[PDB]
RNA sequence: UCUUGUGACUUAACGUUAGGGGCGAUAAACCAAUCACGCUAUGGCAUAGCUAAGUUUCUGCGAAAUAUAUUUAGGUAUAGCUUAAAAAACUUUAUAGAUAAAA
């Protein structure tokens, strides 16, 4: 934390404490779904949108070792429990946090309720796509693949996102451009358009 | 062994002054076997935060010697001590980009 004036007060006025780092470390230290469940049970009353967003990615990391078997039972239970927090904080997420929520829940082959997806999509539909700029390159590639995997088909959502990302396409990394290209080929309403070209 | 031994002497009988007192060539001396207030009865089973003592058996539980205040310091009061696998809570501190399902 710093009090020096600067060009970006949005990312400089954020308050960072030791207690938040303590909880985030515990989540990352968990080595199994059983351990992660106990960590979340102890911290029930001290979970915030940042913690919820990070936990969803943890499920993705934990299931990578279970390459052969299907999704384990404790992983499914954690996903259901987390969704209760997502609904509670549906209007208190940032574009970066929403980006990693969808990716985490999509990697477990889980489907989000249509009402919840509509609420989360407001991050890019509101403020005429201003919040898209705040998102960095890593956030953008997860937004495209995450929402595409969820089966979310909304012309207004995809039209606004495409317009706000078009200027930055030439300067993204090659892999990120490839990810966007695959998503476009899967959506009929984006074929043979300026965005595709 | 020593002092005085006709004198401010010694002795016998009876009498006078009484304790908030008497008497005293003053030693606080004497006033019925030891007086800086006699003896006896009563108030009176005076008062003692001090010392001593406290009488048959069996079963169960079980301390303290610190703090504060005190005409208080070897007394007493208050607090402390002793008797009388539930619920709830998450604590010894700081951080990432790992998924690829469609001719
Ligand atoms: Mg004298
Ligand atoms: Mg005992
Ligand atoms: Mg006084």
């Amino acid at each position: 934390n710093t009090g020096v004036p600067g060009p970006r007060p949005e990312v400089a006025q954020k308050l960072s404490t030791e207690y938040q780092g303590h909880i985030l470390r515990m989540i990352s230290l968990a080595e199994s779904a059983s351990e992660l469940d106990e960590v979340l049970w102890s911290s029930k009353k001290h979970l915030r949108p940042v913690h919820i967003a990070r936990s969803c990615l943890k499920l993705e990391y934990l299931r990578t070792k279970e390459k052969g078997r299907e999704v384990s039972e404790p992983i499914k239970n954690l996903a259901s429990e987390l969704e209760n927090y997502v609904e509670l904080y549906s209007t208190k997420f940032t574009i970066g946090q929403v980006s990693q929520l969808v990716r985490g829940l999509s990697s477990i082959r889980r489907n989000i309720q249509p009402d919840l997806l509509l609420k989360l999509a407001a991050v890019v539909v509101a403020d005429d796509g201003r919040q898209v700029q705040l998102a960095n390159e890593m956030d953008c590639r997860d937004l495209f693949f995450g929402f595409f995997s969820q089966g979310f088909d909304n012309e207004l959502f995809w039209k606004r996102l495409s317009e706000s990302v078009l200027p930055r396409l030439p300067y993204f990394n090659a892999d990120v451009v490839s990810t966007v290209l695959r998503v476009v080929s899967g959506l009929r309403f984006l074929h043979n358009t300026e965005f595709a070209h």
